[PDB]
């Protein structure tokens, strides 16, 4: 038996599995649990302690995924099925996993924890976007990810009960957050150099450790990509979750102790069935089961905390991609397909507007039409497809980055901001969706290094350096090469001088200003308009 | 009469009238200056509507300008030229309705398309007689016939207590149209051609165009119009009745006066005492409004002006809008706090947010908001440079750009015939400050061909620069296109269109044709500013 493959952790010993990167094996031990199956009458509870177990424990596969929502809009298309569930679906799948170097580091290395998005109700640490091998082999990385529920069974909440506190899932990720402090030395792992990094809600999740004091011994630095936890739906309030709650329990035939009683009873599949019909508006990027304001694990909203935050001893990475929206207003509104250019009328966008701003009075959605119409080429389809998409994406993600990158570096935090531009060789959705949410990731792990992907040698080089900036970043706080010596550099996002980079294929350059004016409109003029309508 | 000039003699139906012959560069013009075209407005007959002049006996000496309407006196600073031009330059009367010609000397053989010149001054100020009007190079150069007359101005022209029969509004438009109908019977004897009349005029002149077009009674009057950085539409051209009534009634009790008597007190008060009042009126601390303006009386104006362009038919028509660079840097030193045209008038955050209540006096809170938030540079929120010219674009959107913007829009999609530009040139003789650009009213001077006179020390460019102009407008006025028709060479000047939004750059280099009067901040002012207050 390879004594490389074999760790003791604080719960026992397991055996990983020896796997083939590209330049070299690393030690993989994957499906380890961290917590008590949340099954029974576990299901909406926060997670307890995995207990000690005898022999030898199997980490040699991943384990099942969360309990989950299945995409069936494109069945058995590659663009769709690669955010699927690569596993079975079962309660029962609080694991995660870990990759290091073969053989183990030397000395305590610096440890990534990967956070995946779906939204809040969808994803899993196993999909092949998120293998870990690559930073591990190239960069010397230890590298963690962690199921954690989602959906109801990680996010329904009857805030106030002792049954359905909410945020359940949240705690998933800190628990995980907390198993590698007490056992990731035993991998190698340095305890004390942890950096959290997320994409979409996992991002979100991450921006809600931050805000969180009992997750702040946990972890040193974030990387929040494309997500926030500032923003119009990784939230809601105590009322509204209360209220999504109880429409699903009357829905499923379903006092908060029996009501939650009831829903225990039911079947797994019986709760996904109905969780997209609570959301109380006809929507696109709006998510049924989310973190809520609890006054516990959120002592108050994001933006009121990322507002009066001290975030002086902290380091930031955030950044989003070209076309954060596009990918959603297939999923919603009228027009938009993968199957064709998209091209869109008038009338077309106006409706587009009040589904992906759902949230929004007459008069706001009109504000919105209004800045984002090129009154050059009002009624251009192609600018109308374009724009139908800039709306989604800066309300969404763009602009509550620009919110939250603000508020940080103000408030003491080293900030490193990046927008991603460079759309895959081998993408499966159409043109006119650009560079899609989430599909800087693939870039990140460093996919395009196995030859088998079919990605270009010119992908391959900018994998690298990605992967090189990402580790540079968990290493020291700074993305910044210190074996490079050439101009640019990659400046901190400041609130005077607004620097951000580009990522491509080309080297980087230096900007100023993320969407600076539109932002403004969403950022500063909405929220008035709101409270006024 | 045997021992004068026998060209310069004419009879209009009035009587006869004996002009002068004015020396222009390029050789003689005639001039026929301060000829009366209404009874004088005086006494009983003030705020009246204008009577025709009653005929005269023996021959009028028509060699000097006659007498300015009765108006405030410009003493922002005192003795400096960028002001005083604008200022009266002949005695302040209510005896003033008089109109002036131009024509070539000898007078044209066969009839001549007539300019008819409408001057600006916010409805309370103006006069034929200033010298950025003189006609006589127009009339040399281009062989126009010209025509300009003054109009009663501020109270005098636009107090108004709409309903009664004493002061109904609007007299000051009805000296304008009885001018018009003047040019009618009367121009064909100065060789002038009754059935080409095109009008121009600049700010609320071109306002005044504006209302001609919109105003039935005026329609028959005159063929083609050109509008330069002003409109009927807009914040500043007209205000309601019950404002006109208001403002009618404050200022009367603020003098010491039923219609009927309270008209019958201000008509005993001094001309002075009127004009030393009239800026008390206004509702709020302001620049770009004006007290006595345009009322819609549902007469002269049958609705306002927006409902008026947004329903009209104007397959009939052919228009020339435009505006300067910088319509706005003019009015700030006029009441902004940071603004003069002493120093750079670099300002704070703090006092752009206060200018912005000044230059949109009756925005709402949230109103306000929207406007700073549109012209905040978000990447440098507190540059003074940026605030400065910022505050300038506000007040010169928002009054002249967007209107502009509007009425070309309204117009081109309602069938008229619509040329757009943008004036860029700022004269090598301005007195203002650099930091104020191209400021409102300072292209008149090259319309007018002010640059061929050599004593005036414009630039050889210059000079050619004004002949180019000269040559658009009058070729607009003869033909309802500036295009020479016998160029092609130099670019054309196509007409703005919905489609296509085109507009040229009046500058030293040859014309350039660009798209979207700024489309996009207009389009914040014309579309959604007015559905934020209606909220
Ligand atoms: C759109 C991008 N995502 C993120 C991960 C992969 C892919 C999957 N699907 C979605 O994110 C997604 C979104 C919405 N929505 O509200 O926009 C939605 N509604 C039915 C309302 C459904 C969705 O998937 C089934
Ligand atoms: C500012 C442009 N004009 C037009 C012709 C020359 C010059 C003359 N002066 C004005 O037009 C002018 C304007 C305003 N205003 O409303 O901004 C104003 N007050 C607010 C009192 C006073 C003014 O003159 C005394
Ligand atoms: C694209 O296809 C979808 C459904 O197949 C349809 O709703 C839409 O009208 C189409 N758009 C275009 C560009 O024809
Ligand atoms: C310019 O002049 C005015 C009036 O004298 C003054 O109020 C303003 O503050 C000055 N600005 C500067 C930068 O001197
Ligand atoms: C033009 O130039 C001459 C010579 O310098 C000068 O004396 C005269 O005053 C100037 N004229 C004007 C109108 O400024």
């Amino acid at each position: 038996e390879d004594p490389q493959l074999l760790v003791r952790v604080r719960g026992g010993q397991l055996r990983g599995i020896r796997l083939k990167a590209p330049g070299g094996p690393v030690s993989a031990f994957l499906g380890i649990p961290f917590a008590e199956p949340p099954v029974g009458s576990r299901r909406f509870m926060p997670p307890e302690p995995k207990r000690p177990w005898s022999g030898v424990l199997d980490a040699t596969t991943f384990q099942n995924v969360c309990y989950q929502y299945v995409d069936t809009l494109y069945p058995g298309f590659e663009g769709t099925e690669m955010w699927n569930p690569n596993r079975e679906l079962s309660e029962d799948c609080l694991y995660l996993n870990v990759w290091t170097p073969y053989p183990r580091p030397a000395s305590p290395t610096p440890v990534l924890i990967w956070i995946y998005g779906g939204g809040f109700y969808s994803g899993a640490a196993s999909l092949d976007v998120y293998d870990g091998r690559f930073l591990a082999q190239v960069e010397g990385a230890v590298l963690v990810s962690m199921n954690y529920r989602v959906g109801t069974f990680g996010f329904l909440a009857l805030p106030g009960s002792r049954e359905a506190p909410g945020n359940v899932g949240l705690l998933d990720q800190r628990l995980a957050l907390q198993w590698v402090q007490e056992n990731i030395a035993a991998f190698g792992g340095d305890p004390m150099s942890v950096t959290l990094f997320g994409e979409s809600a996992g991002a979100a999740s991450v921006g809600m450790h931050i805000l969180s004091l009992p997750s702040r011994s946990l972890f040193h630095r974030a990387v929040l990509q494309s997500g926030t936890p500032n923003g119009p739906w990784a939230t809601v309030s105590a009322g509204e979750a209360r209220r999504r709650a109880t429409l699903l329990a009357r829905l499923v035939g379903c006092n908060d102790t029996e009501l939650i009683a009831c829903l225990r009873t039911r079947p797994a599949q019986d709760l996904v069935d109905h969780e997209w019909h609570v959301l109380p508006q006809e929507s696109i990027f709006r998510f049924s089961f989310v973190p809520v304001v609890d006054g516990d694990f959120l002592s108050d909203t994001p933006e009121a905390l990322i507002n009066t935050g001290d975030f002086q001893d902290l380091q930031v990475l955030v950044g989003v991609v070209k076309d954060e929206g596009s990918y959603f207003l297939v999923y919603g509104v009228p027009g938009f397909s993968k199957d064709n250019e998209s091209l869109i009328s008038r009338a077309q966008f106006l409706a587009g507007v009040r589904i992906g701003v759902p949230q929004a009075s007459d008069l706001a959605a009109e504000a919105v039409v209004l800045h984002y119409t090129d009154w050059l080429h009002p009624e251009d389809p192609t600018h109308l497809r374009d724009a139908m998409s800039a709306v989604v994406g800066d309300h969404n993600v763009v602009c509550p980055v620009a919110q939250l990158a603000g508020r940080l570096a103000a408030q003491g935090a080293r900030v490193y901001a990046y927008i991603f531009e460079h759309r895959a060789s081998t993408l499966t959705w159409p043109l006119w969706m650009g560079v899609p949410h989430g599909y800087e990731i693939e870039f990140i792990f460093g996919l395009p290094l196995d030859p088998s992907l079919n990605y270009t040698t010119e992908e391959r080089i900018f994998a690298q350096r990605l992967m090189k900036y990402w580790t540079n970043f968990a290493r020291t706080g700074d993305p910044n090469d210190p074996r490079d010596s050439k101009s640019p550099q990659w400046p901190p996002y400041t609130t005077a001088a607004q620097q951000y980079v580009s990522l491509n294929l080309k080297p980087l350059e230096v900007r100023r200003g993320l969407r600076a004016q539109t932002c403004a409109f969403w950022n500063r003029f909405l929220p008035k308009l709101l409270s006024a309508t």
